């Protein structure tokens, strides 16, 4: 299997450049409305907004956290069905790297339980936005502001509140240490499963906080009961119930691989979740 | 560093679902012609057969009228009444094996993912396709310009995939026929390892790196033992931008590659993969670091 991004297309039609002074970084352009990074100031007549090299005029602004909402005097007809959401750790989405509002590449990130992602971002990306697209709509969920000395990468919604403990200054920040998100590893078994590659199946079960305590001694995430229910057509699918299969995960956690393979490969993944498996297993 | 695909809107303009009777696949409406899998209509007499009225060309909610057909080898032209205003500039090219391309899942002419893949050596792709995907395309950007490669035919009993140029020739041995059918062995594309390797230094992977140098015979030598594809100096040269940035000369790094084909990776990774990886072009690098 492989990590496959939503086509670009619906959001390549709302990217924009917006300048403030000799600051330039990328706009959403969504109805007569642009968003983007509010540090690009780092009155209307100061915003330069240009759709290519063709300027839209900004006849107001305002700010919402972090991000600056300007008002422009052209709606964009390319406009899609869109909503604004807030992702949860373990989420995925695409990412449209852009760069002088011009779109650069697209793929596929998860969003870490410290709220970092690891990104692939340069130098004018700034304002890049993460989506998924269900139906024709497209739910905007992140838009970049900050590479970390590690070089992982972080930013907020589309209102403006960043993911985790960063702020939009030119100040070194350190994420919290990172854990592996069980529920994308347990939908990986489930893959392995429904192709087939099952011997890591025990005859064990486990309640779920017993396990929980156990994960977090492996630096592995808990589970929340909405992990629990997400992987539901999973476990019905397979016949598998979630509980038995965080059983055998916690074998595999306690004993390892041995020389054993999981879908040709002996490192668990975990930037899959069950919505991913579901798309791509059908 | 990740594995990135191209923005794929200009190619979502132009995909259209195509019907013939029982069968439904996905289309390529490129002005006013639509590009599809000729197999859609199941040989010539076969096509003779078949009538304009036959074809049932939507895009979206849209019927497209058929004026005319022929075939190109394995693909069918379908010439329609109306123009497609989002056909961008565009080329048929044929890909060399090592070279990647971004493809564009689509089922019943709606586009559902895009991801990065490679020619295989063995003129093979490994994607992820399922039934309906017949008629998704491959192709690369360059400055606004679609150079499309690869149209979807068949996935081989192994998993991995088989299709078509847009002239309706086959990479590979393979045919459009409802066949279990073999590839020749794979090998491991060479020059895109050290594409990567370049790249993991790039972005502060260096446990790899050793003070020796090799010679280009002698580290084919070890390449062909361990089936990997041979360096050319052409390679060497293509690699020049990545070893100028680094400071590490290509011979430099194809010492660290053999001593990681002969010794293994000791549990240890590299750009987070635990497998040397393949399928980055020395442009992809350059595309995407800089
Ligand atoms: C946007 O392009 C900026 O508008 C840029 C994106 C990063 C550049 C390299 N890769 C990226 O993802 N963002 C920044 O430069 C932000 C700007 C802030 C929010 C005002 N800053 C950082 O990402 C940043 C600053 C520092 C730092 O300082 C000192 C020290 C260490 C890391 C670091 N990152
Ligand atoms: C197309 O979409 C057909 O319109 C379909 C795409 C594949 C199905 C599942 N995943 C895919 O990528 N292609 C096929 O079904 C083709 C049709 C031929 C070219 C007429 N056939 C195969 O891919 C195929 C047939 C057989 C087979 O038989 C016998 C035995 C083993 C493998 C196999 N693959």
């Amino acid at each position: 299997f492989r990590k496959m991004a939503f086509p670009s297309g619906k959001v390549e039609g709302c990217m924009v450049q917006v300048t403030c002074g000799t600051t330039t970084l990328n706009g959403l352009w969504l109805d007569d409305v642009v968003y983007c990074p509010r540090h690009v100031i780092c009155s209307n007549h100061n915003f330069l907004v240009q759709a290519g090299n063709v300027q839209l005029r900004v006849i107001g602004h305002s700010m919402q956290n972090c991000v600056l909402k300007l008002k422009v005097d052209t709606a964009n007809p390319k406009t899609p069905k869109y909503k604004f959401v807030r992702i949860q750790p373990g989420q995925t989405f695409s990412v449209l790297a852009c760069y002088n509002g011009s779109p650069s590449g697209v793929y596929q990130c998860a969003m870490r339980p410290n709220f970092t992602i690891k990104g692939s971002f340069l130098n004018g990306s700034c304002g890049s936005v993460g989506f998924n697209i269900d139906y024709d709509c497209v739910s905007f969920c992140y838009m970049h502001h900050m590479e970390l000395p590690t070089g992982v990468h972080a930013g907020t919604d589309l209102e403006g509140n960043f993911y985790g403990p960063f702020v939009d200054r030119q100040t070194a920040q350190a994420a919290g240490t990172d854990t592996t998100i069980t529920v994308n590893v347990l939908a990986w078994l489930y893959a392995a499963v429904i192709n087939g590659d099952r011997w890591f199946l025990n005859r064990f079960t486990t309640t779920l906080n017993d396990f929980n305590l156990v994960a977090m001694k492996y630096n592995y995430e808990p589970l929340t009961q909405d992990h629990v229910d997400i992987l539901g057509p999973l476990s019905a699918q397979t016949g598998i119930a979630v509980l038995d299969m965080c059983a055998s995960l916690k074998e595999l956690l306690q004993n390892g691989m041995n020389g054993r393979t999981i879908l040709g490969s002996a490192l668990l993944e975990d930037e899959f979740t069950p919505f991913d498996v579901v798309r791509q297993c059908s």
